[PDB]
């Protein structure tokens, strides 16, 4: 039986609770991690926060105009009326967003300021039957829709280069990451699919600073009540981890079972 | 003759948990337009303020933070917020003490007891064109004391560049290295409260998501009932007075004002 054992792992940072179930195993509520709804710093990084520094609009409507420099950063404004990226946005090659910010002219509920407003479906953290805890929603999700931010530690990759857990990181395009294996947020919860449903794009909202895009998760197509959240993890994950273990995903385009690592190796000789 | 006029919805642009709506009906000036309005601090050079989260103090609480065990509270001797996020009476309002509100290392929850300025503006207030002071902020309701009004939001100034700035008539001096938030350019609701010399709202210096000691948040709480319809207004202290006096005189009008034509006069007198 599946029973709710936390009410909100968010500890109330979210717009919504972000509750907790395991109807799987006896494992109680991850707690071997700080839950954090923004990005932290644990050494000096200097994200550029001049306000000066910031590309932005003139814009007197609510920012669905062509004229909108900010969209213009990104070819165009890819949010519909409704927030949702639009359908010929490229989620192979997905393109920078430049939200407008707080040096825009217009006004804080324009229509190009979808990931700074934060969760709004609902999401529930719950044990998985292969890959241990997982993210699913509960509603259906229509494509294009943000659902939440990848939120952890920003480290340079010096310093990921020496940190013993490898399994909570995201390669940021000199180079840096986000860490979530102690400080992270709903995210690190998310597993890898090989048929994935949600695509990162990278976002600049308050801030300008190149080193430092945040990582937004949209889906890629509709998604239904109770279906797992994945994303794919990319080569760089997956280099590293299949030789600890292989992908449970159970697509039949997984690419990294121990199936799927088997036939190439054997078509190498 | 003259009627009021709503000349602004909301000067916040939406910023803001309400609205902050102008009006006039004293003159023709239009809605203020010479700044851009910010509802947090904003830097327009590097200031390094220490972000590191692993510098927080913070508290272990599993509850609300209401008990005497929250660090977070003892770092201010006691959490001075009432059930209600009010100020207790006991309160010092002549010296009050620093605040740390609960942040993002502490264990407990978003709505704890102990975050009040961080959760931003609850109070109805207004912009409004006044009889001799420009404009000013008032209340459209009745304001208990102690209850938090609104920060004092502009750009984080270093002192040298405090030193060479033209207009400091919207500055905040904060105090090693000294900082000021000057509003003229960049700033909130805050940027037109008047001065008075029988202020109702008293600043507090606040630590909220970091506790760089040089960078104090600057919250705003009333420091007695405030009537609905009574304009805010905080003393600016000696340093703008002693400034500022040569230029122009207090029109607060309070038998107890220190400011004035007439004060500065029966000062004048006393010496010869
Ligand atoms: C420029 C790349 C930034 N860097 C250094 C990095 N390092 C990873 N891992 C190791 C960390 C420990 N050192 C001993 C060797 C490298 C790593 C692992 C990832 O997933 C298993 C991953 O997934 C997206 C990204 C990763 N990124
Ligand atoms: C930490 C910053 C300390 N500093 C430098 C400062 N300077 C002010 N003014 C002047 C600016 C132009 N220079 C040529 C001379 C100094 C000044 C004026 C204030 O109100 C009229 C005030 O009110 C609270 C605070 C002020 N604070
Ligand atoms: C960022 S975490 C995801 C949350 C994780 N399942 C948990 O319980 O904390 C990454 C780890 O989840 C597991 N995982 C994620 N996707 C998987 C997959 N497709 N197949 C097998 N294990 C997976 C692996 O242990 C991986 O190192
Ligand atoms: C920070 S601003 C306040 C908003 C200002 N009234 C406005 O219209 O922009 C400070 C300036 O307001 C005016 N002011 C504020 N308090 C005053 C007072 N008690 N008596 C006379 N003028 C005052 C002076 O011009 C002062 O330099
Ligand atoms: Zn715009
Ligand atoms: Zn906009
Ligand atoms: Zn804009
Ligand atoms: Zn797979
Ligand atoms: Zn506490
Ligand atoms: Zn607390
Ligand atoms: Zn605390
Ligand atoms: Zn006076």
């Amino acid at each position: 039986t599946e029973k709710i054992i936390c009410r909100d792992v968010a500890r109330g940072y979210e717009n919504v609770p972000i509750p907790c179930v395991n109807g799987v195993d006896g494992e109680p509520c991850p707690e071997d991690y700080k839950y954090i709804s923004e990005n932290c710093e644990t050494s000096t990084m200097n994200i550029d926060r001049n306000i000066t520094h910031l590309q932005h609009c003139t814009c007197v409507d609510d920012c669905s105009s062509s004229n909108c420099l900010c969209g213009q950063l990104s070819i165009r404004c890819w949010y519909d009326k409704d927030g949702r990226l639009l359908q010929e946005f490229n989620k192979i090659e997905p393109p920078l967003i430049f939200e407008c910010n707080q040096a825009c002219s217009c006004w804080r509920n324009c229509k190009n300021r979808v990931v700074q407003s934060g969760i709004k479906v609902r999401l529930q953290l719950y044990r998985t039957a292969k890959m241990g805890w997982g993210v699913r929603a509960l509603q259906t999700i229509p494509q294009g829709t943000f659902i939440c931010e990848y939120v952890g530690e920003l480290i340079s990759d010096a310093e990921a280069d020496v940190r013993e857990d490898d399994s909570y990181l995201f390669d940021l395009d000199e180079v840096y990451c986000i860490d979530a294996r102690y400080y992270g947020n709903i995210s690190r919860f998310i597993n890898h699919l090989c048929d994935p449903n949600i695509i990162p794009v990278r976002v600049f909202m308050l801030h300008q600073d190149l080193r430092f895009p945040r990582i937004a998760f949209f889906s890629s197509r509709d998604i239904r009540t109770g279906e797992e959240l994945g994303f794919d993890y990319g080569d760089r994950f997956w280099d590293i981890k299949s030789k600890y273990f292989t992908c449970q995903c159970g697509s039949e385009k997984c690419k990294h079972s121990a199936e799927a690592i088997a036939l190439e190796q054997s078509r190498l000789a």
